[PDB]
């Protein structure tokens, strides 16, 4: 039984499924090995239009492994175990396609780390986010890079030094997840996100995610100086082509995407 | 009919109105000029106060203009164009006087990114933003790096994977505008917020903006040292002076400022 | 009375109490003198484990003191006396323990600047703050660094421009601050925060907060060569061996906390 399963569909999107549900999808060594071979995969896969990073069983994701972790006390080994967890975490901020976790329980540590460097999020009204760490004497330092870059500073740390669980509801007005649906309708939810994305050029959506993190991180002369090369390289893409062609000519374009 | 109008009243209040109604306000090669050099304008008169931009008929601002910009496509072109839409931005965010969107109807794409270019906006709650580029084929790189720095990083993907439109209080909720209301009561909204900046002092008001700006792209500690000088300098200009006395002396200070 | 107000519990919980009452606590060089002096013996200090900033009176903090400010005006004295402020402020953010300020009343200009630059605040439901140098015809350079990064732009430009109050609830919602509650509520808000945070071991929460404000202001890939390197030397301190120990054998974790 596989530690991740890998779907996809005949419109490019990958279904990527955490697949420890018992240790609550918890990030063992083989288990961050397996996200690390298939987001290096999919990188190279220019018909990839959308990943949605889904989890088994009760738990999105509890974080790295404690058990795994605490059988290895040693520096040398912790340095390189949160390098490849960081690794992982820039692949999927790298990735040529859109990354959208589904989040239908808890995600804790590393787990709400994951939430908070994919680039979309839907979780259900009970799942619940923290940073807990910090409750196993482990100051969540990892995760709170990703999570001070979704959340306000004064929220963040927070949540960083008491290690307490925080709502769906209250996740999504921090900014950590897009949108919040009863669980019977996260399937429908994700769908419809998918659905748009997938409507869209890939050109399009590769070029503008790579420049979206290029630019957040640099001064506004910059990010615009990057923006600009960018879109106009995008807009001699055949599809932007077209789909300004379609526009002003009142009809769909023919970008021959799934609709 | 010009395509951009400026008006001007006695407090040194000034108001840009877009004004392409039919093409909703599209900014072609000719209204980038014509902002351009207002802008540029503006910039030398330390009398201008305040700007509200506004625009006529029923948009606010479509973003470029599709059918001017296809005509005649080269990668060169489009470098050049979207430099010069930067050039406007930039401006706006450099003008020494606050520029205020008066948002009453859609804007999208870089109609969208004016405002969240511009420091403060007041909307209709029937307005409504998008950065919809992506919906022609052509990720909007150029509004991002604006949306991205008004909104938090999973609503900016949100908006600028989907392409799709955001409420007016739904982005005051984001960040994207400061205040909601209904249609009749816009220009109300407008004067109440102009009204406030007017009867400060013009040299704090200028000095505070740009030093603003500044500080906000850099380090905690350079953004201090900065601000200090900028402050300590404020605090020597005769209204800082006056203004000080006055709060001490129980009385209103002697500004000579519009009331 | 003293300027600032000094207590210790037992459980390394310093409450530093700003004690100009009628002054609206407001920053006089003495009052940054002694909020220098307390931090800087704090940071020395590795058994604190948190700074409560509290207010006599009615108000938190008016912020700079403008009739000590006005008596004789010179560029050079104003810079000196907000890069004072500014070492005060960067002392809060930089010392080993968290600091909670605990607000009452109203925070105005660099006493909003405070507020923003503790790393966690409680507020009533009353309190209210501003950033209103502007009224004065100063505008607020120094406590816009604090606040625009505790809000959206937007919000911290309006503020900036404006002056005007903004209320507990909202500020809530903006970012500025943590929790609002009831007046009668303050207290025990502020001991449920100041519990949670001394449960967990020191070593964990002083390395944390360092690496917090440095990953912060940088990109994010500098940020985690930084966070990883601090948490794998997290890992091999004693109490989170014990922690994660403690947890798969379903335990409390032995701290001594």
């Amino acid at each position: 039984e596989p530690l991740l399963l890998q779907d996809r569909d005949e419109r490019g999107v990958v279904t990527l499924t955490l697949n420890r549900p018992q240790a609550f999808n918890a990030l063992s060594e083989a288990m961050l090995a397996a996200l690390g071979e298939a987001f290096g995969t999919l990188a190279e896969d220019e018909s990839v239009r959308a990943v949605v990073l889904a989890a088994s069983g009760k738990a999105f994701c509890a974080g790295h492994d404690l058990k795994e972790m605490r059988a290895e006390p040693s520096r040398e080994y912790y340095e390189k175990l949160f390098a490849r967890c960081t690794d992982v975490m820039l692949a999927i901020q790298r990735l040529p396609a859109p990354v959208i976790a589904r989040v239908h329980g808890i995600a804790t540590a590393a787990g709400c780390q994951l939430v908070a460097m994919c680039d979309l999020a839907v979780a259900t009204r009970d799942a619940r986010f923290a940073v807990s760490g910090i409750n196993v004497g482990l100051f969540c330092s990892t995760p709170g890079v990703a999570l001070s870059r979704n959340v306000g500073r004064k929220a963040a740390f927070e949540m960083l030094v008491t290690g307490e669980f925080v709502s769906a509801d209250d996740a999504k007005g921090l900014g950590l997840v897009n949108r919040v649906v009863a669980p019977k309708a996260l399937d429908d939810e994700i769908e419809a996100m998918v659905s748009k994305i997938v409507a869209k050029p890939r050109a399009a959506v590769a070029m503008g995610k790579a420049l979206f993190y290029r630019q957040i991180e640099t001064d506004i002369e910059s990010a615009y100086a990057d923006a600009g090369t960018t879109m106009a390289c995008n807009m001699m893409d055949p599809s932007a082509l077209e789909g300004v062609s379609a526009f002003l000519e009142k009809r769909r374009p023919e970008w021959h995407t799934p609709q």
